[PDB]
């Protein structure tokens, strides 16, 4: 049955509840962002109004083929009334189209559901300083100190060096990049900028693409693997069986394959900073795990909670355990204890 952290108290609405078949007493599903855990049951067949940004509504119409009678796109940083209730959507700092939720309850109570996010000092200077907040539904991911990682800038600029200097010395190696998923377009974007390139992919993926509202995507990405040395291929394929299966396709073009697996979090990660990152070797194949994240880092995370000073935080990630459960709340005592709220 529907949990109770996708529950909207004081409303008929729930968050990221497609899943379940009709929720009794849901008047309209919010849909936060375009990853399939979260949109997981939603399909053309489906008749309740669903309410979102303008990307995620671009995506369920083009990719899921959702009705458009039943797309209800909202702006961002805008107050709007949906079925008698003040809501705001905010930038969530994940992949394209990817929202916070503020409700404000008939009652006073102020609400913020972050979906899925990576917490960041901008969100301090939204309209989030204007009035306190609540009760906090929190994507906890990543919430346990171990969890550090560099800025995505840090690491962009490690991925741009590291293709730059290999296409350099050799002007025959291909850079293929790995991908299951919307997000994390920076890492290909940025390197096939460096190179003098477009991305290739296949017509799926290019598709997907199109419904990001990324300025000037016609100059940055096509279907034409020839005339492309920047390739993304399904992140099953980034091993050396898959990569050099797909050197064999390219016709002796290529001699040399560099990839990036850009994951989350690694243990790797405790140890090693982004400056002393190896990959692995077999042969002319080399594939490289970046630490590229779109979720809050534990210190992120800790920072954002204890700017907002929430009276209640509701976990959405990691909460199918007693142990995960009973680790968070300590750390949430912890930060309370700490900032006098
Ligand atoms: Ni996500």
């Amino acid at each position: 049955t529907c949990p109770f952290y996708k529950k909207i108290p004081g409303t008929g609405f729930t968050v990221d509840a497609f899943q379940y078949g009709v929720v009794e007493g849901c008047t309209a599903y919010f849909l936060t962002h375009f990853h399939s855990d979260h949109y997981a049951g939603l399909s053309k067949h489906f008749t309740f109004p669903v309410y979102c940004s303008e990307i995620t509504g671009n995506l369920l119409k083009n990719k899921l083929h959702v009705q458009e009678q039943y797309i209800h796109p909202l702006p961002l940083d805008t107050e709007c009334i949906v079925n008698g209730v003040k809501v705001v959507l905010l930038d969530a700092n994940h992949c394209p189209g990817a929202v916070m939720i503020l409700f404000y309850l008939p009652n006073g109570t102020v609400i913020l559901h972050t979906g899925d996010f990576r917490a960041d000092p901008s969100m301090e200077r939204s309209l989030l300083a204007d009035q306190k907040v609540h009760m906090l539904y929190l994507d906890t991911t990543y919430c346990s100190p171990e969890y550090t990682f560099p800025s995505q800038q840090e690491v962009i600029r490690f991925a741009i060096n590291t293709a730059f200097e290999a296409v350099t010395l050799n002007p025959h190696a291909l850079v293929v990049c790995g991908t299951y998923s919307i997000g994390k377009e920076k890492v290909f974007l940025a390197i096939a900028d460096v190179l003098g390139s477009k991305v290739g992919m296949s017509q799926e993926k290019y598709k997907t693409l199109q419904c990001l509202n990324i300025p000037e995507i016609n100059s940055l990405i096509t279907t034409d693997m020839c005339s492309s040395l920047v390739h993304l291929l399904p992140m099953m394929q980034i091993n050396f069986k898959g990569l050099q299966s797909h050197l064999k396709k390219c016709g002796g073009k290529y001699n040399q394959i560099l990839a990036f697996r850009p994951t989350g979090w690694t243990h790797s990660n405790k140890f090693t900073r982004i400056a002393d990152v190896i990959p692995q070797t077999k042969g002319n194949i080399s594939i490289y795990g970046i630490p590229y994240s779109e979720h809050s880092s534990y210190l992120e995370m800790k920072r954002f909670v204890q700017w907002l000073k929430p009276q209640k935080i509701i976990p959405t990630v990691n909460v199918g355990t007693w142990k995960s459960r009973s680790t968070m709340e300590k750390y949430f005592r912890e930060w309370k204890l700490e900032a006098g709220y």
